[PDB]
RNA sequence: GCUGGGAUGUUGGCUUAGAAGCAGCCAUCAUUUAAAGAGUGCGUAACAGCUCACCAGC
């Protein structure tokens, strides 16, 4: 069972996807078209996939929700997290923006209220020098 | 002591060919918890894997 992040309507480039899996006994052309099957619905976004190979080679994945530090770097607008997270900040975003990634991240966050969920990411946001406000 | 658990965002941000708890720099929050560090050491090219913290039962 491997696991990676690939861009949304993208894949078969060796140095990104190929060697990873392809080195488990995965067969890439057909994940390549798979994952940029369902990964139209979501487009350029970041998502990242749980591939899981069978002792046959062959192989299923589960698409998940974009990582947090991803929605907030895209939240923020910026293209890159702090150096040096706290010690300077390179970008912020709105309670709101909190708000929105958390209900995005839903089904993969384990918060039994949507505060919890913001709370969680504003986590991330703390990591990567993104201010709220 | 023994057994089981040790979870989620998440491979935290940066850096880097890679840097996924564990080269290095910065941060070290939040969630779900009985408990579980943005991780003690081993380990991998990076993962994986083992181990420790911590919790539970005996
Ligand atoms: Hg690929
Ligand atoms: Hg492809
Ligand atoms: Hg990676
Ligand atoms: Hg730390
Ligand atoms: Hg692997
Ligand atoms: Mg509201
Ligand atoms: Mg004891
Ligand atoms: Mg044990
Ligand atoms: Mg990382
Ligand atoms: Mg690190
Ligand atoms: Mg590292
Ligand atoms: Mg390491
Ligand atoms: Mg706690
Ligand atoms: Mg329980
Ligand atoms: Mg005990």
């Amino acid at each position: 069972q491997i696991k990676l992040q690939l861009p949304a309507g993208k894949a078969t480039p060796a140095p990104p996807v190929g060697p990873a899996l392809g080195q488990h006994g995965v067969n890439i052309m057909e994940f390549c078209k798979r994952f940029n099957a369902e990964t139209a619905d979501k487009a350029g976004m970041i998502l990242p996939v749980v591939i899981t190979v069978y002792e046959d080679k062959s192989f299923t994945f589960i698409i998940k929700t974009p990582p947090a530090s991803f929605l907030l770097k895209k939240a923020a607008g910026i293209e890159k997290g702090s150096s040096e997270p706290k010690r300077k900040i390179v970008g912020k975003v709105t309670r709101k923006q909190i708000e929105e990634i958390a209900k995005t991240k839903m089904p993969d966050l384990n918060a039994n209220s949507l505060e919890a969920a913001m709370k969680i990411i504003e986590g991330t946001a703390k990591s990567m020098g993104i201010e709220v406000v």
